[PDB]
């Protein structure tokens, strides 16, 4: 089960969230998580923390920061092959260059990978090759 999906601008700027529960109701609370998330975390290839009694596992590319949210009891590794599949599809979706111009060019790309990696927090596909097949099909 995947609590969220986020991802940040370089600025700390919301560029794409998903809540699948309860956790954050308020688009105030759901903004300072985000904040607060983002000051505690930095440029990595790949990390694991538990951050606000939540485990993050997340990752940056140039101008972008890519967190995918748990329980703090959650396989992180379930966590971190749904953010592989992500970023992953999302390379290939943006011919290599996974930064924040690309991805705001073909936003719908972006919704609809989501929409096929997980489906109301319950996670459907972790083959990046799948889902890119499958956002083809859908738009």
């Amino acid at each position: 089960t995947v609590k969220a999906i986020l991802i940040l601008d370089n600025d700390g700027d919301r560029l794409f969230a998903k809540y699948y529960d309860d956790t954050y109701p308020s688009v105030k609370e759901q903004k300072a998580f985000e904040k607060n998330i983002f000051n505690k975390t930095h440029r990595t290839d790949s990390e694991i923390a538990l951050l606000e009694g939540l485990t993050v596992v997340y990752k940056s590319s140039i101008d972008l920061y890519f967190y995918v949210i748990g329980s703090s009891y959650e396989n992180e590794l379930m966590l971190m092959a749904v953010l592989n599949c992500l970023f992953d599809s999302l390379s290939q979706m943006l011919r290599k260059n996974v930064e924040k111009r690309a991805l705001l060019e073909n936003m719908e790309g972006l919704f609809l990978a989501v929409d096929e990696i997980v489906d109301g927090g319950v996670i459907l596909e972790s083959d990046p090759q799948q889902v890119v097949h499958r956002v083809a099909l859908r738009g």
